């Protein structure tokens, strides 16, 4: 017996950045209908990360039709980060209906602004 998210769910994430595992990030995703996704996949030693971290937040703020998610690209996330397919940090992936469909690598926040509003389409 597995857990299943909801409206409920989404709704209390909106609007925030939410820091997900190997286990909570698909029955986000999977919860999350046709409203797009962002993950910002990160290690705890990435400077170029925690500098873009506010930007990232404020982004969260401003689009409350598209859910920002991260990931910390550990030992014990190894999985689901290499199952995205990941070459280096910080890498941001937009997905739509449980598929990629956007990637922007680097805090090129300008091209992940792109992205999300082509996504939002």
């Amino acid at each position: 017996l597995e857990l299943a998210l909801g409206t409920q769910e989404m709704e209390a994430i909106v609007g925030k950045v939410t820091e997900v595992n190997k286990d909570t990030f698909w029955p986000i995703v999977k919860a999350a209908g046709d409203k797009p996704v962002v993950l910002d996949m990160f290690t705890q030693w990435c400077g170029p990360c925690k500098a873009m971290a506010p930007k990232y937040e404020k982004l969260a703020e401003e689009y409350l039709d598209v859910i920002f998610l991260k990931l910390d690209c550990n030992q014990e996330n190894k999985t689901l980060a290499k199952e995205l397919g990941i070459r280096v940090v910080p890498t941001f992936k937009i997905l739509k209906e449980n598929s990629v469909v956007g990637e922007v690598t680097g805090a090129k926040y300008d091209k992940l602004l792109e992205a999300i509003q082509a996504a939002r389409s």
